[PDB]
């Protein structure tokens, strides 16, 4: 029996709130990295946690936004391919804004 197959990860809920919370802390002012430090500790899912620290680290690391995103299957191609504009653009709070809104929406449907 494979036993992480059977563990409940990130769902659209958690993607929606952790686009949110990204977003609100973008909008706010807060750079990238003391964003995700912050949305690290208050993650609820556990394996999206693990995720999101490695994100961090990743990108603390000096890797890209986009590519660290990448890595995880949780982070649709659009998904990473808008936040890559963003990096580009200097408008990731705004990309993230937008994120967020669609997924909110979509879990409200759903």
């Amino acid at each position: 029996v494979r036993i992480p197959a059977l563990e409940r990860g990130p769902g659209l809920k958690d993607l929606a709130i952790f686009s949110r919370q990204l977003a609100t802390m973008l909008g706010a002012g807060l750079t990238l990295l003391q964003a995700l430090a912050i949305l690290e500790r208050q993650t609820e899912n556990r394996k999206f946690r693990e995720i999101l620290k490695q994100v961090r680290t990743d990108v603390e690391g000096g890797m890209a936004f986009s590519e660290a995103l990448s890595k995880h299957k949780i982070f649709s191609r659009l998904y990473v391919n808008l936040v890559r504009a963003g990096e580009t653009s200097g408008g990731l709070d705004l990309i993230l804004d937008r994120l967020a809104s669609f997924l909110e929406k979509e879990l409200e449907l759903r």
